[PDB]
């Protein structure tokens, strides 16, 4: 390990996807750099819930096409996310879209009773994000950049 950006990202994304899936806002110390992580999760809830509601029909359309029923379908989803997300341009708009669609897929995994796929989905989203966009995330100040961009405080 010794990759704080990856650790901080996995924690924010895992927590968001897990609470969207179940409705429960999980309690833990938020590791290192907790204030920023906390503000990032709060922001992600606001903006991510907005994306899912505003683009519900697009998201439902994509989910139907992907035909997700198991961990096998989640691995094939990560390859889709690399082509769609990584080949396209880089900004917080697309990063929130990616994470938001993750949360939408996580809600579906719970309703089809395959909630053991949620934590792997989270890891796969984090890996796509941090592995393909590392130098952009570092230049924008990571999750401090996120919080600053939405002018929250
Ligand atoms: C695997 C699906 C992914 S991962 C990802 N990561 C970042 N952006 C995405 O889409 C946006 C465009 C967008 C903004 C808001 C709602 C839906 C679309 C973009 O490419 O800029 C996507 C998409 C995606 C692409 C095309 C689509 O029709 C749908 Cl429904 C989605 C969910």
């Amino acid at each position: 390990s010794e990759d704080e950006l990856y650790r901080q990202s996995l924690e924010i994304i895992s927590r968001y996807l897990r609470e969207q899936a179940t409705g429960a806002k999980d309690t833990k110390p938020m590791g290192r750099s907790g204030a920023t992580s906390r503000k990032a999760l709060e922001t992600l809830r606001r903006v991510g819930d907005g994306v899912q509601r505003n683009h519900e029909t697009a998201f439902q359309g994509m989910l139907r096409k992907l035909d997700i029923k198991n961990e096998d379908d989640v691995k094939s989803l990560s390859r889709v996310m690399i082509h769609v997300f990584s080949d396209g341009v880089t900004n917080w708009g697309r990063i929130v879209t990616l994470i938001s669609f993750g949360a939408f897929v996580a809600k579906h995994l719970k309703t089809i009773n395959q909630e053991s796929c949620i934590e792997p989905l989270a890891e796969s989203i984090t890996d796509v994000l941090v592995r393909t966009k590392r130098d952009w995330l570092v230049k924008q100040r990571g999750w401090d950049g996120f919080v600053e961009f939405f002018h929250v405080e």
